[PDB]
C-alpha cells in the first residue's frame, strides 16, 4: 500500500550546560 | 490501497544554550 | 504499505543553568 504519514517533530533538546562560575566579589571594606 | 502506518518521531533537536555565567561572589574580608 | 517517514527535526533545547555565584572577593584595604 501507499505509505503512512510522517512521524512528529522530534524531542525538543537537551538544556545547555551549566554555567561558568561568577566573577570573585567585591573588595572587603577598610 | 492501505496507507502504512505512521513514521517516528523526527530527531531530536540541538542543545541549548550553555548557562548565562553565575553573579559575583559576596564580598571580601575586611 | 511501509512505515511512514520520520517525522521534522525537533526544537532547540532550553537555555542551561546559570552558574554559582564566584567566590569571596579579595580584603579590603588595610
Amino acid at each position: 500500500g501507499p505509505p503512512g504519514p510522517p512521524g512528529p517533530p522530534g524531542p525538543r533538546g537537551q538544556p545547555g550546560v551549566m554555567g561558568f562560575p561568577g566573577p570573585p566579589g567585591p573588595p572587603g571594606p577598610p
